[PDB]
């Protein structure tokens, strides 16, 4: 772990980095959110904000620092405040910003500011190719509806990488948490879809526990049984 002003770094292969946040949930405690970075080529590739405006100013900081190439683009994961909290911080940088057209819907009466650019999937849960121009290595997947309607998930082609935001907890979890906005119905199916999706990937990176085999769909997806 790189510990950089309040935020942590840690590398997970030699192009992908993990970015974390804390924000204080009053009767919680100070709760992390994962994101990630990834580089591709000449260009950096960002997955969720951090809570704030200010916090994801400094990731910009931190890769300025640490890869020093421009972020092409963000995509963000769905419309809570860890995944979208710092979507001016991303406009007033000028990167191109990327969401799920219901994240997008959505954003404003979450307390959060739309993307700039809206996804559509197709029936099978892939990102319609025309929506997300310039991804590289990011294959964008909407499982369907789990933690949110909304929640979308980010598989990093040529790593061993799938990131399954606030959809899936990792392998020792006690319980899912964050169900406010959950469809209790089909959360099992959608965790398995995102497991279906990415078969090969072999390291699974989630908002709220630390990157996991892939028994953290497993187990979630348990969990996830006992809702129904
Ligand atoms: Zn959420
Ligand atoms: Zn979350």
């Amino acid at each position: 772990d790189q510990r950089f002003g309040d935020l942590v770094f840690r590398q997970l292969a030699p192009n992908v980095w993990q970015h974390t946040s804390y924000l204080d949930m009053p009767g919680f405690g100070a709760v992390a959110s994962n994101g990630l970075i990834v580089r591709d080529g000449g260009r950096v590739l960002v997955v969720d904000t951090a809570w704030t405006d200010d916090q994801t100013a400094q990731i910009l900081n931190w890769i300025k620092q640490e890869i020093n190439l421009p972020v092409a683009l963000a995509v963000v994961t769905h419309a809570h405040q860890d995944k979208m909290g710092g979507m001016d911080a991303l406009h007033a940088a000028g990167i191109a910003t990327y969401a799920n057209a219901l994240s997008n819907q959505l954003a404003p009466q979450e307390g959060m500011v739309a993307a700039q650019h809206s996804l559509t999937f197709a029936a099978n849960g892939w990102v319609e190719p025309a929506t997300a121009p310039n991804f590289g290595p990011l294959k964008v997947f909407y499982p369907g509806p789990g933690h949110t309607s909304d929640n979308i998930t980010v598989g990093i082609d040529g790593t061993d990488i799938a990131f399954g935001g606030c959809l899936i907890k990792d392998s020792k979890a006690k319980s899912l948490g964050n169900l406010g906005d959950a469809d209790t119905e089909h959360y099992a199916a959608s965790a398995r879809a995102f497991g279906a999706a990415f078969p090969k990937a072999s390291m699974i990176v989630m908002s709220h526990s630390a990157p996991d085999s892939r028994a953290a769909i497993t187990h979630t997806a348990r969990m996830a049984d006992k809702l129904r």
